[PDB]
């Protein structure tokens, strides 16, 4: 359709005036002293919350330029940074800052490209420094300590998380479930988790959970692509006759099959779901064989074995106690099949690993082995009442995610103090041109923004607090919870370094894109 | 959709405007001398009413900010507090005063978080004083006195209320019925009760009553969750063959089953409802077995006994005399089955209680025991005219609720004098900062507002009246009816303590939330 | 519908203003240091891109005159020049420059016809000069060098490209397929590609592929025109019995059959395609029978053999491994039939070439022979994951296209300097009149624009760079990537002369059209 286009600083000004509103809407909800936002519900009661992700994904500006700028920030910050709420807020605020100061410096009349080059050099140095000073954790004692810290000082939750980590391992997979009792219980059953999520966004079995959950389902495994391919009705025959739901795994589904399945879900709501193949090439075939054995079924590729989706049988397919699917992830638990066949497959994997030597091949064989040999820890979190156990499950999931990230990469000072400790690193940097120096100093200026915003949310004057922290030792920050400077790590105020690194990288990239954008095209209303 | 946003005081001002109109609208219907409101009906003659809850629930402003403020206040005010009409009104007025003066002080440059801290401290002191000062009720004579007081001087109402309460127990179940005669009389029968409301908000049998009722129904009990599960037809075939209605009790119902039931209710209006199980886990199954024995039915869980919803029989289900379903509550009376099995369940519960030692297990067994051993008292209130008996129904229900609240927590001086007796206790508190002192002073100022409003309703100058009351003893207050200073306790001008506590807490919470909110998001019209 | 008309300058100015928007919106992305552009997506996040083709295809002005100028410029530049990204942008910018200069010179009274004459003479001089100076490449070592250069220095890409080139030749056919492995692999297969595209624009099999994809198909070949003709459903009988898809080659398809098939494709999506015949007359028949032998089918011409579309047999037609159809091109590979048939057809083709003497007939026989005797190269690009192989495939396709374009017409200096080397050649030309002289001057002025724009995108002052370039030697240019003055050819910064020639021709023609247009008609809003 007809388009309205804006070029250069004129468009960048609109970009900035659009992003700043989002930045302010997300800043006040950061830190333990975060303020609150009230969200309009045109149909129900207003929603009050203190979640950065919610407010960030909520707002949507009226003007086209402002709207597209806000969406640019939103999509990257959310999709790329979603594990920790503080991470997305930090990325958003840092991006807003950097874009603004870069915009003013460009307006002064400098060269944007070298400004961005200096920005990238500064962020590289900051990341190197943060990696240097990020002390790791590899002990069960440290694991329990960090888990308890993520639980806001709660003990038993961190204890059970440490127990699970001990029983399974870091690469191990852990889940939660309603314990229907008075104490959270730890259990390990056979589980098969892989990194392919749902294929149909509209396919959400549980609206409240942003999740797809099924139990006691048969499975379909076929190497050949099943996109736009009919003759799945034979499967539907047993799916309707047998109350057991179904799960589909194929190379991909698109066109007629995807449309009919999703429309049936929307209207009829038949209990069948589909996902992508986990592996790649011969690795794909090996993994497919592995979990086909794990489920008692068979891969339904026509090459080699003679079997097709045109005909289905109750005993030809696999059986699984339950399969759960989500974004980018999906796992099945308590499969079926011959246990001797399982042992034979395990021996085959072992001998293949022993004979094989290549780093890639050995690593893939180890991953395949662990995918079946090791179990999945399910946290049967239990309590008195359904609402209470719901809240408890939310808390324990948050703690598990936080501790998993921390062990994955490490820990640095929380409370927005991690960045302030990297300030010395930039001094080692030197500029080839003045624009690079300006980029470096702009990064230096933005480094202190998270701490200042945390202070503002706490209500204390930001400048004094940040000056004190910078002048103070490299071991004590500022505690907004108690409004004083304390020994953070021992007091249990930290944040997984992975979150900080991701937030800084995303903010740098987004702000660089905004400050280097030259042409904007938008449709006339 | 496009969103409009406002920040800080700029948005809180519109919030204050929105709450102001609601507060002023509901203030005039406070106390015995409150005036009336003219609510408009687009179809028929306007109704004139003097009930705070009704007027509050009615209004809705135009501007998004004003409307959202009013709706926010009313939401908590009504939902949390819905027992005594004056409670919601006083909560709203208190919230208005707190928020107004807090915003006024914040505009000068106060610290919102410290102001909230001081406000919370003052509210804690006030509630502690109220708890220590409230006299309890633990005797049939005092129960009769307070009931007659709630009965507005009516004697027989208090007499029957006290008789029922002492006959069944201070914490037993109680209800009302139609006397179809000239004099109310009492009857106790086998009864069933549990704190669960109807799953379907729209599912109301009687529009007038706001309740759902059914007579001589059969029941369905399935520990299995029956959410999104078809094959409820086997219930429907005997529901239509036999004239008796049906009911389901299971873990939860949602999706296709809920949709078919709701569309049937809208179109067919079939006589079947479903609700949630009140118990939890082992408690859930034990309670389900108990009620199955009480009704002569059986739990339809698959484990153990082999029986599903696919096949049903008239004698496989339970039989009950009558069912009432309401908000947060549902009940069954005059169940069927083997009385020998009933005594067997009583004996097994008794021995389980004797062997058990855990406090929680003992309490749960006590609750389950009383859930069967003690019957349900019905107050069949009679008279001459249908209008007469309906007025008696409303009056007796109001008195019953008031006396239940009083016996649940106790009694304190009415006419709003209760809070005024808490004013001196504020001297005990000390402010860490000036902001906390300010907040305490704010609570002190607002503590007199209910008396202000009651006096204004009586038309007398409120400030002079409260000055006299505070300068006077801690036993004599002001009566609006007689328009003079009197001794309330023996003059029957009181109010249950629990209502005052709940209203004060909710008003404090909502006012703090309003005065602390920073950013507001609302969709553009 | 009513129409509005404008004359002379009062319309040329409107069209020039319109084209200015597109020219500026596409100038920035030119060059390796091209900036980005924000494209609005009405449903998803705004698209960020740095590709001239996309932005040029995207924008659409509002005013009819400006809109039509932009539309004609984009249409000619894109459709006439679409092989390389930079060619279209160069065409657009050069056209805008010359159009503006010519409009300015006409404004003072210059004769547009003679201005155009001089412009075309200058274009002829420059094209002759660059063709003279175009250094060629025909050696496998040079092929690998240029392929790596196009591959951004990637070595294995150039290696595999050179291997395929050697094994299949300059005029042979090469495509790239998914490797499903960890290393790109090469093989030669029997193929049959001709220069006819899909008849149906709405017949894009793969939405993302911008192409038609089909596999393991049969073919219908009919000499007769099958436009508007029914009775193809007999083929659909086996096309539905066998899930095998079908392809058709006839003289043309239009009217009844075309509408029916496009409807069935839009709604039913049946797996059948048709395309036009590649040859002409006796050549058409010869190619059709050659490919019928290649596939084992038969041409359905009614004369001679008695076979019709009315009657079909699964074995009557030919079988082919894969069906790929795209714009202006379609290839069929892995045909079936009798290899003795292939051998005897090749033998008789060889004998016909031996006996024939006409050069046109000789070359037609040569291409017909090569159609079958030699195979087609398919590159099995591989990798770890689907996204990785997708990116690798895109890069390999781009590199293959660039190297083919270079090898077919040699190479010239990259970075836009190639034109700058041709400035002296304009000294030879002598214009008959002063208007032709002004045209020569205009072309001299515009010849410097592309390098100027690349420099501006790099941020360096373009005028200084171009003045140095023209004052420097004939072997050294400026690299924006390194921001220095380097010898381009061995620095791996070059561009095929075909792109330069096509862009220059199209730009000159479009600008001549714009400078000569006298009357513009537009529909009333």
């Amino acid at each position: 359709s007809a388009k309205d286009v804006k070029f250069g600083a004129d468009a960048r000004a609109l970009m900035l005036q659009g992003v700043d509103l989002l930045a302010d809407a997300v800043a006040v909800t950061m830190g333990p002293k975060g303020r609150t936002v009230i969200i309009e519900q045109s149909w129900g009661s207003p929603k009050v919350t203190k979640d950065g992700v919610t407010v960030a994904k909520s707002i949507d500006l009226k003007d086209k330029y402002k709207n597209i700028g806000a969406k640019l920030v939103q999509d990257v910050a959310n999709n790329t940074n979603e594990e920790a709420g503080d991470g997305t807020t930090t990325a958003t605020v840092l991006a807003r800052s950097i874009a603004k100061e870069g915009f003013e410096k460009i307006s002064k009349g400098a060269n944007p490209v070298e400004i961005r080059r200096g920005v990238m050099l500064a962020v590289d140095a900051v990341i190197a420094e943060l990696k240097k000073q990020s002390k790791p954790v590899t002990t069960p004692e440290e694991i329990a300590q960090v888990a308890t810290i993520s639980a806001n000082g709660d003990k038993e939750i961190g204890n059970i998380i440490s127990d699970a980590m001990k029983k399974v391992g870091r690469k191990g997979v852990i889940t939660v479930k309603d314990g229907k009792t008075l104490n959270d219980e730890l259990e390990i059953i056979e589980g098969m988790k892989f990194d392919r999520g749902y294929i149909s966004p509209y396919f959400i079995n549980t609206s409240k959970g942003q999740k797809c959950e099924f139990q006691d389902a048969y499975v379909l495994l076929s190497e050949k692509k099943i996109s736009s391919i009919q003759s799945i009705v034979p499967a539907l025959e047993i799916a309707n006759a047998h109350r057991k739901p179904l799960v589909i795994i194929a190379e991909d589904v698109d066109g007629e099959a995807l449309s009919t399945l999703v429309l049936n879900r929307l209207k009829v709501g038949l209990q069948v779901v589909a996902v992508k193949a986990p592996g790649f090439g011969d690795n794909r075939k090996n993994q497919l064989k592995d979990m086909a054995i794990a489920t008692g079924g068979a891969v339904f590729g026509e090459e080699g074995l003679t079997l097709n989706l045109e005909d289905v049988q109750p005993h030809d397919l696999g059986k699984v106690g339950e399969v759960i699917v989500t974004k980018d992830d999906a796992m099945l638990l308590k499969g079926k099949g011959d246990k001797a066949q399982i042992e034979k497959r395990i021996q085959e994997i072992i001998e293949q690993l022993d004979v094989t030597t290549s780093e890639y091949e050995k690593e893939k064989l180890n991953e395949r082995l662990a995918k079946l040999s090791d179990g999945v820890a399910v946290l049967k979190v239990g309590g008195t009442s359904d609402v209470e156990v719901n809240e408890k499950k939310d808390r324990v999931t948050d703690a598990l995610n936080a501790t998993r990230a921390a062990v994955e990469e490490g820990i640095v000072l929380g409370g927005g103090c991690a960045l302030l400790r990297c300030i010395p690193a930039l001094d080692s940097l030197t500029p080839a041109n003045e624009d690079q120096k300006i980029g470096i100093e702009i990064i230096k200026r933005t480094l202190k923004i998270p701490a200042m915003t945390i202070a503002k949310n706490a209500g204390v004057e930001g400048s004094l607090i940040v000056e004190k922290i910078m002048q103070s030792s490299s071991e004590v920050g500022y505690d907004a919870m108690a409004g004083d400077f304390v020994n953070m790590v021992e007091k249990g105020i930290i944040d997984p370094t992975k979150v900080v690194r991701t937030a800084l990288l995303d903010a740098a990239g987004v702000a660089s894109l905004l400050t280097t954008a030259e042409v904007v095209v938008t449709e006339i209303p």
